[PDB]
DNA sequence: CTCTTTGTTTCTCG
DNA sequence: GCGAGAAACAAAGA
């Protein structure tokens, strides 16, 4: 998932499980535990959830005081608010269990990752993986953004990918803001005119609040807590080679570019 | 049978 | 430093 899907699985954990104690902890793949999974059960069992931040594409959990649990879900992972007695599934990896139920883990692909760090180390943390500002009007300054295109070479696709420049994109919406921006996704930042970038700022900002507001896109896998989202609906790229742009009527072109498949209207993304 | 594709991140190689 | 390619892993389609 991307920024609006974490978000809204954010949005539904915080609704839910806070205040709840956590009474016990399993794992049948203890190894997606980068901490140390016997650590993380030793000092999590016992404690209450607080809070459920979210950092880019990266779910926090606050649990007691001085506690939180850094989760990525990657490519495939999902939560899930289940009954006590329900039965595992085969890509079950790990669960907190409460008195009126447990938040399972599945990730067909292993790729998810969880890592214990204190309150106060989860600033440290970020700076150290280099995350951008989230995309909202008050914390990504147009300015720096556009400084760092015009010093640069990159490609904006794989640019936008790094999370360096904005925090949150993937795959689904970069090629969905390129589009709205109107810009080729192999054009060289340092190419990029003063008002293609107040576009591009804007139009990355304007679909991610939109997707969140639609509750993210449910394509093949993705929902918040078995709650299916509506973003799927309002894609005007992605996944759709050989289909007619809504714009100018030329057909979706998928290519390759940086290892990704990229989704782009050859008339309205001039190269 | 092989080869390609997939909502992420992070490594090696030259 | 960089870009290209690939690994971590599983499943599905050609
Ligand atoms: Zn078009």
């Amino acid at each position: 998932p991307e920024l609006p899907e974490v978000e809204t699985v954010r949005r539904e954990l915080e609704k839910r499980i806070v205040g709840q104690k956590i009474i016990s902890i399993e794992a049948t793949y203890p190894r997606m535990v980068l901490t140390g999974f016997e650590q993380l059960k030793k000092e999590l069992t016992g404690k209450t959830i607080q809070g459920i931040s979210r950092r880019g594409k990266y779910l926090i959990f606050e649990i007691g005081d001085d506690f939180r649990l850094i989760s990525h879900l990657r490519m495939e992972g999902k939560y899930r608010l289940a009954t006590l007695d329900a039965p595992r599934e085969k890509h079950d990896h790990l669960t907190m269990k409460f008195a009126d139920g447990q938040l399972i883990y599945a990730d067909v692909r292993k790729f998810g990752t969880w890592e214990l760090i204190s309150t106060d180390q989860v600033l440290p943390y970020f700076l150290k993986k280099k995350i951008g500002p989230e995309p909202t009007y008050e914390d990504f300054d147009e300015k720096l953004f556009r400084e760092k295109l015009r010093k640069s070479t990159k490609k904006i696709k794989p640019y936008l990918l790094e999370q360096t420049l904005v925090a949150g994109l993937g795959n689904i919406y970069v090629d969905e803001v390129l589009w709205l921006a109107k810009i080729h996704p192999e054009k060289e930042t340092n190419q990029l005119i003063e008002s293609s970038i107040h576009l591009l700022h804007d139009s990355i900002i304007e679909i991610l609040q939109k997707a969140i507001k639609l509750g993210g896109s449910s394509i093949r896998t993705y929902s918040a807590l078995g709650s299916t989202g509506k973003m799927q609906n309002e894609l005007q790229v992605y996944g759709k080679t050989g289909e007619k742009c809504s714009r100018c009527g030329a057909e979706i072109q998928k290519i390759k570019v940086a290892g990704r498949g990229t989704h782009f209207c050859p008339v309205c993304q001039q190269k």
